[PDB]
């Protein structure tokens, strides 16, 4: 009969902070959805904006499993105790300003959960945001060092309503948001990288 | 009997900062409640506020309980050594700036209290600020990833005078601040989230 | 003899830096004086400052004491190393930006000296900076957790020159600086709480 | 037959972040590429330039190779967990601001690669940015402590677009980049820094 | 022989980074010098000024010393494994960004060497900065805990062109360095607080 205090204990021992979770030999498959909740400034002329948003990220860590059947099915946990995937926006700015605590949600098999608020600048194109058709900002993330055979990204594919938690008190409004997903082969390497590419189309409020 | 060393000592033994100390299985029933110090900035177009304020937070925890029969009854003890309530403000779009010490304070019987200064940006309705009957900003204050069952959050209704530790220098006045329990459900989970709405009614001082 | 390495190594076993040193039972004698360096954005507007000043701090923790009949009475010693009273500015708005070497002074009977060079923005009283009489600006500096009978502060009775150490740089000049005591009782709490209040009376230089 | 656990966790025994992985008695060989990917803010009449690259950054460290005929032959890990080249760009103006995972790749030959994407600032020639001619900021990158018989720079000699990473949406245009091998001396001494001198040749867009 | 890991162990086996190396009850003989780099920001109305330079600090360990006939006579050390002087800018009203790796140069010899590039704002006489005979801009640095019997910062006078690294680019030019030596009481002691006040000659460049 074990607790909350007994799982996160023998969660500790089994995670390693720092090895990806490859199962068998096949990549590990990592979700990522963008929730815009804000859009601050906004550049025109530097073609930059801020933007606060919730990542909802996503993975499977069979290392962590454990039995739900006289435990809790799912914890909280800090993700300095686990692997987190080492995504990166391409076309940031800034780094990463986190929002939120840094806790991810565990579920009893293996599945995790982490969707912290962030507000990060970007450079992307902007022109047009002060027309009806509104800019499209396209950001693009994956993961950094993990080339297609260790990390793949693919967008939660959900039809949900894009503005759902937008700030209706921001001077922005989203016209509409698509995430695509790519390959790319850079110099260093031969192997792919993964990104998924979020198009933020969305224009200001209020306009002739 | 003991002393200040003694309590922290045996803090230090059965603490655990990861760990939720859930008593059985029912939520940690966390008490928020906001002191609003000051308001630096505001912006009317992009409606946006700057401001101060103690985030006055309590909730119990058993395992530091000790006797203070013949010792103090309570210790002042770094947030790090003990499990703390994750809390976010869901519109904030800046990182919270904790302008005080770390430190919270634990009672012997288990009780804690923890009341940062805090410094942060918002996201909230700012219209009519330059107006007799003001603005009104709601600041969203609750658990980031433990939903109702894991934490509850609750006002402390102690009618008192909202702008009781207010700052008379502020360009701005309090005109009342009223605190309201909310609930809200997402995507990711089916069990609902508690949250505590603070209404921020102020305006502009001046004749006019 | 004994070295300041051994001074180091022992206070280092018997230093408590989170346990507050209580002799007796009664309540750690802090001395808090401050010595203001510059004045540098001051807005008459928004009743904001941003200041420079020594914060010459000074207490007693006897469990530090060591024999310096053959060794040195004097160490210096990171403040990570010791307990540190957990002072605050009530009316900052922003964090202390500590611009020295985090080193405490220690002697040999247990009395330690602290005095970090700080530069920190404040809430107060910024009008008439900018006429003859110049203005007054206020600040509260006492502990965040520690009532009176756990910690007292008073303002060091020292009378050095008030700007003896400002900058002749600055585009204000000290007219005058008063630094009294106070105590506070808040709603948590029915014991009260310590602090020194300093009066800054400055103006911005005229020309001829 | 070992898997990434095992392997990160060798490498994370041998690894001595703080010696210079030297080879017998030759130079470390450290090969450095700059892939620009945005030029952000431009001053021309104070010389100083905003860039973001990517600092592609390879070397070797034998120690640190492993067998890797039944097993990957390379991970993912983190920079803190191993010796890095101290480089510095000798006339940068600002901190260098890493905005990606600071991961480094390391092969199962002991061949570590590093490419931090690096926003910084420098102090450069921008005379003539507004010319068809464009500007030329040359930027200085090498060790910073390591003279050249314990570090050896050279350019990652790599044909490839200038700008084959550079942002489209960027108020500037690549015309030219060369990066050259060099060394720098100081009078106190005969000891010789080698370093790369990336120049980079740029105009603003015109708007046409 | 020894390899540069042995002499390192040996240097991480007996410096101890919070004792002060003294030798008997000598003070440590610090020697202080700044090149500097650039001029950036400069306001003659608030008299404060951006500078970069290099802080070629010196002093010596002799319990670290090896014998390097058959050996390297140097090795970088990160400084957080050894004692640094305590030196801080008296007149500096930022916090210094070390724009450069931390770490420091030990000699075979018990010599440190640390050469960090500084980029600091400071509080001086910016006044004449538009003239011929510029302006001067006095910054004084020595340590700030530690009084002149336990250290003595001497500026080496040695011969150096004051503008030899100094930047082409900057908007200013260098009239002239000159390095002086001061010794002061404060409020708090009675021993005396050595520092070396440095005098930076220079002026808007212009086309005379
Ligand atoms: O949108 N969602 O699905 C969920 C949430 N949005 C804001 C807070 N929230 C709850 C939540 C759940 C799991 C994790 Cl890891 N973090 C936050
Ligand atoms: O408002 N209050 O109830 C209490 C306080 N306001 C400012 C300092 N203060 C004292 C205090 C007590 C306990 C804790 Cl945990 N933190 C601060
Ligand atoms: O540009 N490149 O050559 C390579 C890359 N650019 C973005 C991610 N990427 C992959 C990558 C591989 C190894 C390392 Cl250490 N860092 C990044
Ligand atoms: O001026 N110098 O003699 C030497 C140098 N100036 C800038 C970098 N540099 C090289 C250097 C030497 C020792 C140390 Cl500890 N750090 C850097
Ligand atoms: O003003 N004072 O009394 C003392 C000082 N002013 C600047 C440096 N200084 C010396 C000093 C001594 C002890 C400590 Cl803990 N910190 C600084």
């Amino acid at each position: 009969a074990a607790d909350r205090a007994d799982i996160l204990y023998n969660i500790r021992q089994t995670s390693r902070p720092d090895v990806i979770p490859t199962q068998r030999d096949r990549p590990v498959a990592v979700s990522v959805s963008l929730k815009f909740i804000n859009i601050l400034e906004v550049n025109e002329i530097t073609n930059e904006v801020d933007v606060v948003f919730w990542q909802q990220t996503t993975w499977s860590d069979r290392t962590l499993a454990w039995d739900s059947s006289h435990s809790p099915d799912q914890v909280s946990v800090p993700i300095s105790s686990l692997w987190v995937p080492d995504l990166a926006a391409y076309n940031a700015i800034s780094k990463p300003e986190v929002l939120t605590p840094q806790l991810a949600r565990v579920v009893s098999d293996g599945e995790v959960l982490y969707m912290p608020s962030i507000r990060q600048r970007f450079s992307c194109d902007v022109s047009g945001v002060d027309t009806e058709s509104g800019a499209t900002c396209r950001i693009k993330i994956g993961s950094w060092t993990h080339h297609s055979r260790e990390i793949s990204v693919d967008p939660t594919t959900e039809n949900s309503d894009d503005s759902e938690y937008f700030s209706q008190y921001s001077r922005f409004e989203i016209l509409d948001v698509t995430q695509k997903k790519n390959s790319v082969t850079y110099s260093c390497c031969p192997e792919a990288y993964e990104d998924v590419e979020v198009s933020l189309n969305f224009r200001k409020k209020g306009r002739s």
